[PDB]
């Protein structure tokens, strides 16, 4: 198994997964790594499985359809995953607490929206359709760009939101285009 956390790349108290070489803290992986469980599989493993037990699951399909899916077990893993994959880039750091708004000639956003309340929400299982989280996550770099206007620091917003939007692609198997 790998010496550091798949995540955050620090070591520290690692699980290992039974099945391959990754290894997490606790709190990194999502969900929390469980209590028992002998062997345990990480999430990355959990989602090979899905793919592998259902090989046409891999065709494209149309971001419409995906959004409005009920999140049964199979999707919320999925949800689960790409935010993981988010918290994975280091610029997540931005995007993870709660955020406090006090910018000369900017007001903050009506709804604010961060990493650790998606966490939260999805922990809780307050979204019941995929479109729900997604909703959420967009809304966060959303929030940043409008609320940073001119200033560089809006590409942080940017760069994660194609971090997100790239994992959403090829974790919902979304048709390609041009
Ligand atoms: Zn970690
Ligand atoms: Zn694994
Ligand atoms: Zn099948």
């Amino acid at each position: 198994n790998s010496n550091i956390c798949e995540v955050c790349n620090k070591w520290g108290r690692l699980f290992c997964c039974d099945t391959c070489p990754r290894s997490f803290h606790e709190h990194c992986h999502i969900p929390s790594v469980e209590a028992n469980k002998n062997p345990w599989s990480c999430i990355f493993c959990r989602i090979k499985t899905i793919q592998e037990r259902c090989p046409e699951s891999q065709s494209g399909h149309q971001e419409s359809e995906v959004l409005m899916r009920q999140m049964l077990p199979e999707e919320q893993l999925k949800c689960e995953f790409l935010l993981l994959k988010v918290y994975c880039d280091s610029k997540s750091c931005f995007f993870a607490s709660e955020p406090y708004y006090n910018r000369e000639g900017s007001q903050g956003p009506q709804k604010p929206m961060w990493l650790n309340k998606v966490k939260t929400s999805l922990n809780e299982q307050m979204y019941t359709r995929v479109e729900g989280f997604v909703q959420d996550m967009r809304l966060i770099f959303h929030n940043h760009k409008e609320f940073y206007r001119e200033d560089k620091f809006t590409r942080l917003g940017i760069q994660v939101q194609d971090i997100f939007e790239k994992n959403f692609r090829n974790i919902f198997a979304i048709q390609e285009t041009s």
